[PDB]
């Protein structure tokens, strides 16, 4: 008759000495051993309540979708965002925002299409040009996502040896780690003391300035050749939305929200992509023989030269198999983002103050065993039936549900299977590692969780 039953906490500790060292995840599967798949964990001085399992999470975030559909903070970029732009907003700021967003995602949007093979392409050049030796793909999954989301925002893509692109795509990598770190999650239950000392919460802080202060520098100029006519891009649009609304009473077309909002999509437009991207090929180095069936898929229905396309998908259900358990073995946001309820709600006979930070462990619904027959290991068949055709399922929630549900899925899974064609179309992989001895091991697993590094050759197929 009250808020989820779970580990009794301490005053000033909730519930620290029973998590785990390995980190929030580790602790709240096995809190979920002992208490099912709803309970409480105080994570320093506050009840969070954590969802585990597709029934419960489609429950909240679709059945219950008004009363939980608000947004909870990350302790470790709070201080930066606190409240603005579409990730991190709440209330009306959320519902301009959103609509904001998902309108002129789609409207340079969902061409999209020939923008991503145009990038593929450019890819492929780039990839031609290393000769098949050995690299560390990170910086270029960045730039190839990143240019992608570029040209929406800033209206172009950038050049693979621009300086000031690396810059930041290299301050988005540092940034993500350092939340996913350990103190990361320690951050997470402790700011409130910790942000009294020095620490990584400075660094993001310091990063996240860094890339503000270029999307408002870039936000000038497109102010000082701004065409209201001919407006070029998002943030175009967005200065029109601001000139619109500049004498309504409270316009959340603010610069503050422009900056912000910018950031937050130009951010997330690359990092999960291109992540999705390197936890894929670390994938296929560990299993060529998935590797060389989807290119023998690529064979069939595209052949050896024509750029692949999303037409091409329906023909394709083994490498878009291939996908979708690379998405779901990556679990790049193993816990989502965090939610709220937005009133007194009721769920499974509990009651969830207004208010109550809310984690769906989209994890637990990723590895749900009654969906996938080993949920701990790297298997397409799990997205295939019998005959070898697609095989989707309810509980491949990688992208959330709900209101909240990912704004970006849709060009992600565009990004995703045309990316991953093409490079396979034209490329095969080897590395030093044996296939048996690469290591799968995540090197952090907090907000998100990120691949260790690796080395990789792409040789031609010509
Ligand atoms: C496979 C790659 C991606 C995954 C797995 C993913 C996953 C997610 C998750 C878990 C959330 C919030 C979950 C929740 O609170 O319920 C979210 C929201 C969001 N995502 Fe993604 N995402 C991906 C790619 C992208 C891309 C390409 C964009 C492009 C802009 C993007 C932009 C956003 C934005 C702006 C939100 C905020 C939604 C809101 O507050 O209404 N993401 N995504
Ligand atoms: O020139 C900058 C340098 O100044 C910095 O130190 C600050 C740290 O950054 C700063 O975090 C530390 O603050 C002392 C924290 C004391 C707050 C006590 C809190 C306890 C919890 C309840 C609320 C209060 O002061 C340090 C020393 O003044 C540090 O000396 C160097 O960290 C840094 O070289």
């Amino acid at each position: 008759g009250k808020l989820p039953p779970g580990p009794r906490p301490l005053p000033l500790l909730g519930n620290l000495l029973q998590m785990d060292r390995r980190g929030l995840l580790k602790s709240f599967l096995r809190f979920r051993e002992k208490y099912g798949d709803v309970f409480t964990v105080h994570l320093g001085p506050r009840p969070v309540v954590m969802l585990c399992g597709v029934e419960a999470i489609r429950e909240a975030l679709v059945d219950k979708a008004e009363a939980f559909s608000g947004r909870g903070k990350i302790a470790m970029v709070d201080p930066f965002f606190r409240g603005y732009g579409v990730i991190f907003a709440n209330g009306n700021r959320w519902k301009v925002l959103r609509r904001f967003s998902v309108t002129t995602m789609r409207d340079f949007g969902m061409s999209v299409e020939e923008r991503i093979q145009e990038e593929a392409q450019c890819l492929i050049e780039e990839l031609r040009k290393s000769k098949g030796a050995l690299m560390d793909p990170t910086f270029l999954f960045q730039s190839i996502t990143a240019n992608i989301i570029c040209s929406i925002v800033f209206g172009k893509r950038f050049h693979y040896q621009d300086q000031e692109f690396l810059k930041m795509l290299n301050l988005f990598y540092q940034t993500f780690s350092l939340i996913s770190s350990v103190f990361g999650q320690l951050f997470e239950l402790f700011s409130g003391f910790l942000k009294h000392f020095p620490g990584a919460h400075r660094q993001v802080y310091k990063n996240l300035q860094e890339i503000n202060a270029y999307i408002g520098h870039s936000v000038e100029k497109h102010r000082e050749t701004l065409d209201p006519s001919a407006p070029r891009d998002l943030i175009d649009t967005y200065l029109l939305h601001m000139e619109k609304e500049k004498s309504n009473a409270h316009s959340e077309f603010s610069h503050q929200n422009l900056n912000l909002n910018t950031l937050s999509l130009f951010f997330a437009g690359t990092e999960t992509t291109s992540t999705t991207l390197r936890y894929g090929f670390l994938l296929m180095l560990k299993y060529p023989h998935v590797a060389e069936r989807v290119y023998r898929e690529i064979e069939q229905v595209i052949g050896p030269h024509r750029p692949p396309e999303l037409h091409d998908r329906a023909k394709m259900p083994y490498t878009e198999a291939v996908i979708y358990e690379i998405q779901r073995f990556s679990d790049l946001l193993p816990m989502g983002v965090p939610h709220i309820v937005t009133q007194h709600t009721s769920f499974r006979g509990y009651i969830i103050p207004k208010d109550t930070e809310v984690f769906l462990i989209l994890s637990t619904a990723l590895h749900d065993p009654h969906y996938f027959e080993k949920p701990d290991a790297f298997n397409p068949d799990h997205f295939l039936d019998a005959n070898g055709a697609l095989k989707k399922t309810e509980a491949f929630i990688p992208f959330s549900l709900g209101k909240r549900i990912c704004l970006g899925e849709g060009i992600a899974r565009a990004e995703l299977f045309l990316f991953f064609t093409t490079i396979l179309q034209n490329f095969s992989m080897a590395s030093p590692v044996a296939p048996e001895d690469i290591d799968l091991t995540p090197q952090e697993c907090g907000v998100g969780k990120i691949p260790p590094t690796y080395q990789i050759r792409f040789l031609p197929r010509h």
